[PDB]
C-alpha cells in the first residue's frame, strides 16, 4: 500500500536526449532513428522573438549551423524541416538506443512523466497534468526546452509532450511530437492568456478511491446523486463537468472497492460544499487531481514495463 | 521556475534490476557486477516468519535452490553468503550495465528516489524521504521487495535503501546495502512501533526558500528570533530540533535568497502559531518536509547527471 506521484521509468528515454545548437542558442532535442526533434525557436535570435517569421528564419540557415552532439559524439546534419513548432534535424546516423515508440496527442486531465534535461542530459523525472486549460505546472529553468513528456505502455514510448516556454504565472506550455500546441499558444514573445483553469474532476474521484484502497474511509456517506445535480455543485467549484465517459473510465476502481461511482461523487459533494474540517485524505488538506483513473489502477495493481 | 517531487532519472539502476526465486518466494534482487543482492527473508516459509533463524535456514539452502533472472538470461548462481539482513548470491557473470557506485546509509530527513519494481521489472520511479523515525511514506505492492532507493551524484549511483516489509500503519522499513535496518526494526512478524514521527524542520524551511526563489512570498515577516527560541515553538509542534549543522546547510539558499536562516525561522515560527489562513504556499495547504536544502538547490539550479 501507500500512493505517491510515481513517474514511469525513465530509461528508455535517457538514450535519446541529445544538445541541439543554432547560432548561440542551446537547448535538448529527441533522438529518434535518424531524425532529431527540437523546438523551433532554436533557430531564433531573441529579437526575432517579439514577430518570428519561422520560414524566412529556417530559409536562411542551412545543415552546418545545427549542431547536434550526443554526448561526445558529433552528429552530422544532412537535412532539416519544420513540421509546425517543431524542428526536424535529419542526421548521418539513426541511433541506436532508439525504443519503440509512437507520437501521441493527450487529452487534458491526462498525465505523462516529464525528463527534465539541460544541455542533452537529464536532470530528474516528475509526474505532471495536462491541465483543462492546456498549461502544465512543471519543473523548468532556462535550458530545459526540448525536454519531452512521455508514458510507457508495456514495451513502448508514446511521446506526448516538447517543451517551449514558460508563462507569467510560472505554468509552462508546449507541444506535441507534431509540432502543434496544447491550447492557444504561439511561439512568439507576446502576451497570451491561458484560460481559466478548472479542476479535473474525474481525477479527484480517482484518487478518492486510491484513498478508499488505502483505508482512507471517513469522506464516505449514506448520500447519492444522480450526476447532473452533481454536476450543478461541481461547476460552482469551478471542477470540470463529469461525463459519461468519465463514469465508465472510473468503471475498474468502482468495481474493485463496490463503492458506485455516483456513491463517490456524493462523496466529493460533500467535500465540497463542507470542507474537509482540518482532516487529511491521503496526507493531503487539498483534493488531488492529478491522478487519472488508470494512474490509481496501475499503481494499485503493479503494472510493470 | 516551478517546484515538484523531482526524482532522478533512473536509467542506470533499471539496468540491475533481476528476479530471485527461492522457494515459491519471488522478489526483486540488484545485480552489480557478479553479486546479485536481494532480502534474505527470501529463503523464509510464511511459517519460518514469526521466529526465523536465518543462519539455520540459509545452511539448508544450496546454490541450486536460487533462481536468479535478468530478462530471460538464466544466471547460474555459483555462492551465498548473508550480510546482516542482506543475501549475496555470487553468479557466474558480471552484469555489464553496471554503474559506477556505492553504498551508503542515509540520515532521517535525507531523500532518495524509489525504482519501484515487481519480478524484476520496473514499474515507476517516486521520491521518498527517510523520516525520522525511520520509516518511509512509500508506494509498495506485495512483490515489491528487494526494489531500491537511491541517489545520483555526477556518475555515481548511491544505493541507500532495499525495501523489505510494511507497518500496519501503511508505512514502509528497509535496510541499507549492507543489509542494516533503518530503525529498531527486525525482519521477523511481530509487532514492532516505529517511534513518534515528527516533522524535518530544516526541509520545511528548504521548501520555504523554494517558495520564496518562485515568488511565493506572502509568509514572509519583520519579525525574527534566536535559534534556541524558534526550537521551544517548533517542538511543541512535533518539529524536530533545528541545529546549527541544519543552519550551516541552509546557508546556500540563505544567501542566494538574501533572507536570513533565523529570518526564515521566524516566518516559520508564525505559520505554526497562526496557521495558513486558508492560503497556500507552492500550491500546498500543508507545509512541505520532503525536500532537503540541496534537493532545492539542485532543481533550482538544474545540476544534471
Ligand atoms: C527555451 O527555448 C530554452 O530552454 N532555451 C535555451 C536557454 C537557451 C526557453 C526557456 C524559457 C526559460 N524558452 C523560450 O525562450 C520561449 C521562446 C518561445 C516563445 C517565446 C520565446 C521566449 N520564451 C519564454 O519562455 C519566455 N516567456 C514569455 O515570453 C511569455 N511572454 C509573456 O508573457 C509576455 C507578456 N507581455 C508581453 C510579452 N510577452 C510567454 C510567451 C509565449 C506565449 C505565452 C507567454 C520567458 C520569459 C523566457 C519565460
Ligand atoms: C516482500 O518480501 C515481497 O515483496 N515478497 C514477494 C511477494 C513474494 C514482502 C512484501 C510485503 C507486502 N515483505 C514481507 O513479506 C515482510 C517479511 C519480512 C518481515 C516479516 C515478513 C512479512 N512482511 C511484511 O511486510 C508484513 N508486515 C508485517 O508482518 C508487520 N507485522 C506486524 O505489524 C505485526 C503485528 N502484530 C503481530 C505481528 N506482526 C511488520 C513486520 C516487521 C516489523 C514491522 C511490522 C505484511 C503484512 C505482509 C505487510
Amino acid at each position: 500500500s501507500g500512493f505517491r506521484k510515481m513517474a514511469f521509468p525513465s530509461g528508455k528515454v535517457e538514450g535519446c536526449m541529445v544538445q541541439v545548437t543554432c547560432g548561440t542558442t542551446t537547448l535538448n532535442g529527441l533522438w529518434l532513428d535518424d531524425v532529431v526533434y527540437c523546438p523551433r525557436h532554436v533557430i531564433c535570435t531573441s529579437e526575432d522573438m517579439l514577430n518570428p517569421n519561422y520560414e524566412d528564419l529556417l530559409i536562411r540557415k542551412s545543415n552546418h549551423n545545427f549542431l547536434v552532439q550526443a554526448g561526445n559524439v558529433q552528429l552530422r546534419v544532412i537535412g532539416h524541416s519544420m513540421q509546425n513548432c517543431v524542428l526536424k534535424l535529419k542526421v548521418d546516423t539513426a541511433n541506436p538506443k532508439t525504443p519503440k515508440y509512437k507520437f501521441v496527442r493527450i487529452q487534458p486531465g491526462q498525465t505523462f512523466s516529464v525528463l527534465a534535461c539541460y544541455n542533452g542530459s537529464p536532470s530528474g523525472v516528475y509526474q505532471c497534468a495536462m491541465r483543462p486549460n492546456f498549461t502544465i505546472k512543471g519543473s523548468f529553468l532556462n535550458g530545459s526546452c526540448g525536454s519531452v513528456g512521455f508514458n510507457i505502455d508495456y514495451d513502448c514510448v508514446s511521446f506526448c509532450y516538447m517543451h517551449h516556454m514558460e508563462l507569467p504565472t510560472g505554468v509552462h506550455a508546449g507541444t506535441d511530437l507534431e509540432g502543434n500546441f496544447y491550447g492557444p499558444f504561439v511561439d512568439r514573445q507576446t502576451a497570451q492568456a491561458a484560460g481559466t483553469d478548472t479542476t479535473i474532476t474525474v481525477n479527484v474521484l480517482a484518487w478518492l478511491y486510491a484513498a478508499v484502497i488505502n483505508g482512507d474511509r471517513w469522506f464516505l456517506n449514506r448520500f447519492t446523486t444522480t450526476l447532473n445535480d452533481f454536476n450543478l455543485v461541481a461547476m460552482k467549484y469551478n471542477y470540470e463537468p463529469l461525463t459519461q465517459d468519465h463514469v465508465d473510465i472510473l468503471g475498474p476502481l468502482s468495481a474493485q472497492t463496490g463503492i458506485a461511482v455516483l456513491d463517490m461523487c456524493a462523496s466529493l459533494k460533500e467535500l465540497l460544499q463542507n470542507g474537509m474540517n482540518g482532516r487529511t485524505i491521503l496526507g493531503s488538506a487539498l483534493l488531488e487531481d492529478e491522478f487519472t483513473p488508470f494512474d490509481v489502477v496501475r499503481q494499485c495493481s503493479g503494472v510493470t514495463f
